[PDB]
């Protein structure tokens, strides 16, 4: 029957044989067990060694499989992707299927992954008791024989599939068969924007429950108005043979406290004509005063219900824990405990480097320690229900999390064809309904989602409504077809910009600011994807977390994304390597579009992860005279773990610090008077840095974490003392081709055919490798390439516009090139244009000054054709022949910052190791650059004035050139590019021109100055 | 696979490789013939002789069956019910499933149709395009092969189920197999309160479409604030291959003139961010002044759909009649046509007494005629999508239909186990979408129903959603749970009473006018079911109009129910007579409850048909002098076809007529002045009585139709005038056993030991069989029994406290009886007590006074014990000797009529055949009488006075103790019951008391007089 029927092409079977959805169970035997949360004897995990044979096809598996291990097999670890073991390839497509699309057919060619565990089944299980299966997670679709004899199939990559085995189980030695398809009826609703991969990649697990069981619980809280008093109200149901004696108690505890307790015997209450539920029982607790949860204070108690007699015998118990919250939108506001929520959220995919899409304890830890470390208080679960831990750690560490239906059709066309069918509706149906029915009980889930990107059908609208009356404890929200349709309790947009509208047919994104207020709208608004962090970007984040903090109902949104998805391949030395799309012969394929994190892929962050942790800090800071005013924006908790610490330095030298204890209420003000601050004569500028130190560590962060910061301007005092008259002058000496520069052992080359300075000596060293020239062009950033989709190309994205206009060939013509002695100076003048067929691009004049005291002063005016597209920068480079080993910087650091990434960094002293002056962004760009900096020193050279800087081993010429990271090499000596000016890097999007017209070099006349000496 | 996979215990499988559903499709080849709606040559029918085997399971059918016929399968008609076949019995049950409750397992012996046909099959069919069956109703699931090979599987009873066989077939003759069967899991849904059949009740027939083909299309009509302007919009969905040179032409024709036209390629507007839909085009054309359908009016336009190259040849057409009509609720009123609409309404099962569940044209064709013709205007399909033809039907006639899905699970415990179930939101959802995709063009349909009895889950507000989203055009209701929840658009209560409140638990029926002001309610209520109409039924129907007519959110309701499910068997000597509930040897079964219609099965009218038809009258009436006032209840149309006719009769006697035409605008009144009436001379009551009369016939009428009357009360002259003084004096004669009185040729003898009159003699001629007797019980009414269930005793209902108090067994006692001889008569009086077990039930006091002119003037006094439950009569029984062929009377008439069943009835003299006075009620009960009669004749007697009475073959004790009425004999004479007073009937509900307070006989002292004569 199975190869006949052919199950995995017809969306009208997406199980057989397959137990009802419910919360996580245990079946405890004991109530001390259920209530500490120990392991259950009666739940054993069957991870670890199983045998896997991989197939073409369905039908080139032998029949003999079914009764003996196939000797061509080999032994693996489960839980796992078969990709990850080298079967078979993992595909990298964002929007187009990895499959041909003919609903509901897939490829006769369909890879077939054959598990089979020979385990041994303990006696007690089989004389009495139901013993189940429980399989976690299976990619795509899978049949399940037991002992040979089939027992029944499963579709849904994303939630357990369970099947009962008790009538399948022997004596002794048993055997599984799970034949698991790569491809099903299953794949047109799993089109996310991620590797597409196979196997057995969650748990599996044997659980044994009695016949007379607790099939399903309900835990609801409800709050009077100021949240004084609470009913926590549990809906218990069973199966089995319902019995007079039959009893359910409910007990809640805060440790080893038992706080409250109700006992039932079962029969609900009467629900219609007929009568009620024989089979059910509500139990109603009171709580006074109870310990509320939130993000901020993760307060939980525990529950244990008790299956058990009226004399006093258990016979199960089940248990979860709870947290008191309340979450409704309110007047437009969504609110949390009756606060407006600010959410600071993330997406966050399942992957792993090396174990692909299989999720483990530390990994997830590490991810919810790192999100909140970087002010992170919402995750969502982008784009299915995750592994079944992940909850149980938002609940305890404290997050928001929107868990959301493992459904998207992104490649249909439209893209409502099969979620407006109601041919589709009941395999939709089940992705939603057994989501609710396993994580309902969850704290941490304060939002519902329909799924993603399967634009706006009526099924949605259908299960939209099953939702809203099944669970009104939370609300619901979908993006497609919209994001603000009537199957959505929030505007939920995706790369909505702040300000600029894109007013696209159909489904247009609207200004956020403009969205809120059209004409009939009330909902709330919270982006569900926002500043797309591919690669270096995160341009003009701090516009989205002012609008943020301006619009009460503009509530937050969460980034896109948590952690790039590329994977770990080995070259010939077996040294390992990031792989991104195409990597792996997967064609048609994505590229670098798999790669949109804040961190890597082994959770080292990229730099936009600390301007996210600036710009969402939950204390905001004002100064006024020498008045700093603390605000607080946590909703729920005082600052009970926080110092400022404040310090006062004049162009990086320390002049006084202090620290002051933080005591402020939720939402409320400190004002912090700083002491009367030693005032210098010497010049600068004066700069105030505070810093929010949390002193003790938490479950999150250790000792001494810094939290908060922020910087300002005191008081400048201009220099207007002359420089000390030096002795020297020096001399000019002219020939044919080049002009010469002497002042002690000290040489400046200038040649007259190219009109750059082409050498500078110290002594007989040589301090140049390549001139020093101009330079208007990067190595094209993610965002400048502008592409979602390999396969398309956008005349309109910078990198395209810099290319059509000779931007990258443009070559420099020569129009002066003269010489002037002065009193005790020489000066150079210069000037060039460049040019592509017959059209001037740029034209540059500069000054080089060298006096008697050794310091050549660069005068650069740039003339930029207002009809030519804005360049991507505006300054000079050159390549040294020195290799230092750290690089000495007063500007903005430590890290990487761009003009519209720079509101993290702080303006100080800085001192790096060369290789932190460089970001091993996996597809190799522009990067590393450091803006607002007024001194650089390298080795020998100091650089000053008012510039933006990048200092590197690799050219922008290589950067662009090499596909990855790890094919760079270091070139002789090192690269620097000193820019005058530079343009943002943009990121509401990557695939259109996301650049803030405020950001771009628009202005037509540039006009910048560097001062060059030895020190 | 078929036997081993089971997909009848599936509620997960509910068909394979069935096609999409859609409107009704011909696949004309000529557009003319689609416009006139004149047979298609591509579509033919496969209705007539098939082969038939009956199998208790399908385990038993011989594998040989599918490629060859068995000779021992009989030639039967095809469509029908096997049932009506003979095979096996038909199962009356109401709630409780006729199989054990155990989803979604069927019974292990489960009745199994093997239907065959061989057909030719043309070439020209097969060497171009697509050939499909399609199977209208089969009842309840069923495999399909083809030549030997399985096609496909399909449930869902009561929505045509359609297979290509155009890889199945071959040129010239082929073989159909069909294996229906009896159970499934579908069975679960399908828990109406009706006859349980099965088999292939619907039409089979072949279709052809082209490969490139119209695969859907949806018309709507919207509208302008007055109706003077409407816009037509017609979606369009094609299959196969597109095509730039592709097109859709809608045209819109109102007879032979084309009004309208839209011709465009295909490719929908933008939908979203991957584009719109390529395979559809929507059509808008504009319509000026568009004639609007409603009950009162049915214009319809035809719209044909011609798919077709832009140069010209059509490829297919399609069709549909299109009414204008808009749909709406506003401010809590349900509009058409901005209007609120009064639903004089009904629910129609699908029923005919020889033929099972199958429906035929002519059948149809006679219900609706019948249903106009008694002033309904509106039908709910109780409970099931109806066969097309009713729509079409509908349409062309004019009646409002509530079309609602095949969903009623009412035998689970609690109701809504099923349906809150997200497992069965599969099954459920497709009995929902697929009647929405196939009748949503029919503009007769103007309002959406769930199902029915299925309690309220979550199932139904998902389902609510998706119709709400799918189809704004018409309301949503669903009368589970509460007939006020979250899945319905109109309070659609079944049964709540008008003043009555009935506080169930969880489930409370409000009084009508009390439900539509509870706090926070706004919808219009309009009952699903009321007025249940079992047996002698229909009580208190005026008191449902007169609070629709007060109450404007009150919008009316469908009676239960259009037709008696009475089954035709027959006797020994082959004579038909009427059957119920388990006459066929099914059990358990539920009785008579199958029959409950305004009708007989036959669709001879019940008398409470004409109580109907004058309570939902259009025309309302008041008087004033000589002022008549007619008000039309029309919503659109003027009195057109309308003449009053009034007639002025003293007592009986004519003595002023006349007729003036009705010109009325709809909602409008009327004024009419009689002329001067002149005086008559002799005493009595002068009464008024309008009709209104339509001189021309019309579609669902004859010329000289009655649609309305009314009558009034004029000047009364109370007769003073002596009765002439007689010379005669009456002769009383005494004995130990009787007191006789002679008077001329007549003699009269009371009997001294029992009390009562035993006798009469008119020349020597016995006049009595059984002596006059007080009576105070009736031969119970199913009103009265008040049981919905065989297995449910009742000690509330009106039997069972008659019963209980010994009213049926109570016996007479003699107190008193006396003979005084006077001046001019003999005066006996008579006392009598009835007890039971020491109580004293009823006292009558009685005189007799026999005079000279031969008159016996009877005077009775009753007293009732306060403590005892209301008396069903007070009154006198007697069996007469003579039988006389007709009966004449002055009083109300001519139907049968009980004092809160008499609105219809009007005061005259009338004059019936004796066969006339008997109601053949199916199950037998009280039943012909008639009330407010003043003067009785039969034969050579005369009765006068103020009574109600019933005259025929059959005592209330043989009416009692008989459970069909052809099982009923004629007994010697006539038994005559006189009342002066009579207990209401009832009907708000069969399973309860219903009988309102004014119409109990609680006065506790009664008192009437008689006049018995000879004329
Ligand atoms: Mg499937
Ligand atoms: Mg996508
Ligand atoms: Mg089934
Ligand atoms: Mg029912
Ligand atoms: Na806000
Ligand atoms: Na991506
Ligand atoms: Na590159
Ligand atoms: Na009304
Ligand atoms: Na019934
Ligand atoms: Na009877």
């Amino acid at each position: 029957v199975v190869l006949q029927r052919r199950d995995w092409e017809n969306p009208g079977v997406t199980q057989l044989n397959r137990l009802a959805a419910h919360p996580p169970f245990a079946s405890w035997r004991n109530s001390e067990e259920a209530r500490t949360d120990r392991p259950s004897q009666q739940l054993r995990s069957l991870n670890g060694e199983w045998r896997f044979a991989w197939f073409p096809a369905p039908e080139a598996v032998p029949e003999s499989w079914l009764e003996c291990d196939l000797p061509e097999a080999d032994t693996v670890v489960v839980p796992s992707n078969w990709q990850m073991h080298g079967y078979d390839a993992p595909i990298y497509t964002n929007v187009t299927y990895p499959i041909t699309v003919n609903p509901p057919f897939v490829p006769t060619e369909n890879p077939t992954g054959c598990y089979s565990l020979t385990f041994n089944v303990d006696e007690s299980w089989l004389q009495e008791g139901q013993t189940r299966i429980i399989f976690d997670g299976v990619n795509s679709a899978f049949h399940l024989w037991c002992n040979g004899r089939w027992v029944g199939y499963g579709q849904d990559s994303r939630l357990p599939s369970e099947f009962d085995l008790s009538a399948f189980l022997r004596a002794g030695e048993n055997r599984l068969a799970v034949m698991v398809l790569r491809w099903s009826d299953g794949s047109y609703l799993e089109d996310q924007d991620m590797w597409r991969m196979s196997g057995i990649f969650r748990d599996v697990s044997l659980l044994h429950k009695p016949t007379t069981q607790i099939s399903d619980f309900h835990v609801a809280t409800r709050f009077n108005d100021d949240f004084s008093r609470a009913v926590l109200e549990a809906e218990v149901q069973m199966c089995g043979e319902l019995r007079d004696y039959l009893r359910v108690t409910v007990s809640l505890w805060q440790g080893e406290t038992q706080v409250a307790s109700g006992t039932a015997p079962f029969g609900g209450e009467i629900i219609d004509e007929r009568g009620g539920y024989a089979d059910r029982v509500t139990l109603r607790l009171n709580v006074e005063n109870p310990k509320l949860w939130s993000a901020e204070i993760p307060n939980l108690y525990r529950a244990v219900v008790e299956l058990h007699t009226a004399d006093g015998t258990l016979i199960e118990a089940e248990a979860c824990d709870v947290g008191f919250r309340e979450v409704r939108i309110e007047n437009g506001l969504l609110l949390l405990n009756g606060k407006p929520l600010l959410i600071r959220g993330v997406n966050r995919h399942e992957h792993h480097p090396l174990h692909g899409q299989v999720m483990d304890e530390q990994t997830m830890v590490q991810d919810i320690l790192l999100m909140k470390q970087n002010n992170f208080n919402a995750v969502r679960c982008s784009h299915y229900p995750n592994h079944p831990l992940w909850y149980t750690l938002c609940d305890r560490y404290g997050l928001y999390v929107v868990d959301e239906a493992n459904i998207e059709t992104h490649g249909m066309v439209p893209m409502n064809r099969l979620t407006d069918d109601p041919r589709w509706l009941p395999a939709m149906s089940e992705r939603v309904t057994r989501m609710v029915q396993r994580d309902r009980n969850h704290p941490s889930v304060i939002i519902w989602s329909l799924g993603n990107e399967s634009g706006h059908g009526a099924n949605h609208d259908a299960l939209y409504r099953w939702i809203k009356s099944v669970d009104p404890s939370r609300p619901v929200q979908y993006e497609g077809g919209g994001a603000d349709t009537t199957a959505t309790d929030i505007i939920c947009p995706m790369y909505a910009r702040v300000d600029e509208d894109q007013p696209f047919p159909a489904v247009p994104k609207w200004s956020i600011k403009k969205w809120l207020s059209l004409p009939g709208e009330t909902r709330p608004l919270i982006l569900c994807e926002y500043a797309h962090a591919m690669g270096n970007s995160l341009g003009g984040f701090a516009k989205y977390w002012q609008a943020f903090r301006q619009y009460p109902r503009l509530q937050g949104g969460f980034v896109w994304d948590w952690v790039d998805q590329s994977l770990i391949k080995y070259d010939e030395n077996g040294n390992p390597w990031s792989a991104y799309g195409g990597d792996f012969g997967d064609t048609p394929n994505d590229r670098q579009f798999c790669m949109n994190g804040l961190v890597f892929a082994d959770r080292t962050p990229h730099p936009a992860l600390t301007e996210a942790k600036h710009q969402q800090q939950f204390f905001q800071f004002r100064l006024s005279g020498q008045t700093i005013e603390v605000t607080s924006e946590y909703l729920f908790r005082h600052s009970d773990n926080e110092l400022l610490h404040w310090m006062v330095a004049l162009d990086g030298k320390p002049l006084a610090s202090g620290e002051v204890p933080l005591d402020v209420a939720p939402q409320g003000k400190q004002l912090i008077e700083l002491p009367e601050l030693p005032q210098p004569e010497s010049a600068g500028q004066l700069w105030l840095t505070v810093r929010v130190v949390q002193p003790n560590a938490t479950a999150w962060s250790e000792a001494g974490h810094i939290s908060a910061w922020q910087q300002w301007r005191l008081a400048e005092n201009l220099s207007v003392t002359l420089p000390a008259a030096s002795h020297a002058i020096p001399h000019l000496t002219t020939s044919e081709m080049d002009f010469c520069i002497e002042l002690g052992n000290k040489r400046w080359q200038f040649n007259r055919q190219s009109g750059f300075l082409s050498q500078m000596w110290i002594g007989d060293k040589k301090q140049l490798l390549t001139p020093l020239r101009d330079q208007f062009t990067r190595a094209p950033l993610d965002n400048d390439i502008g592409v979602a989709e390999a396969t398309r190309i956008d005349p309109n994205a910078w990198v395209e516009r810099w290319k059509a206009a000779g931007h990258y060939q443009a070559e420099a013509a020569l129009l002066q090139c003269t010489a002037d002695t002065l009193a005790d100076a020489v000066l150079i003048t210069t000037a060039h244009a460049w040019q592509h067929q017959g059209k001037t691009l740029f034209i540059s004049r500069k000054t080089y000054r060298i006096d008697g005291s050794g310091q050549m002063a660069i005068t650069v005016d740039v003339e930029v054709a207002s009809d030519t597209p804005h360049p991507a920068r505006i300054g000079l480079n050159c390549q040294l022949a020195q290799v230092a080993e750290r690089v000495n910087w007063l500007g903005l650091g430590p890290q990487e910052n761009y003009p519209d990434r720079l509101t993290a960094a702080c303006f100080d002293r800085w001192d790096l190791p060369l290789s932190d002056m460089y970001t091993p962004y996996v597809f190799p760009s522009e990067n590393g650059l450091r803006c607002g900096t007024r001194e650089l020193n390298y080795g020998p050279h100091q650089w000053r004035g008012d510039f933006q800087f990048n200092i590197s081993r690799y050219s922008q010429q290589q950067l662009m050139e090499t596909s990855h990271r790890h094919l760079l090499h270091a070139e002789e000596g090192t690269w620097l590019n000193i820019d005058g000016f530079h343009m943002g890097i943009g990121g509401d999007d990557s695939w259109s021109p996301s650049v803030s017209a405020e950001f771009q070099l628009s202005a037509g006349r540039y006009h910048y100055q560097l001062v060059w000496c030895q020190k």
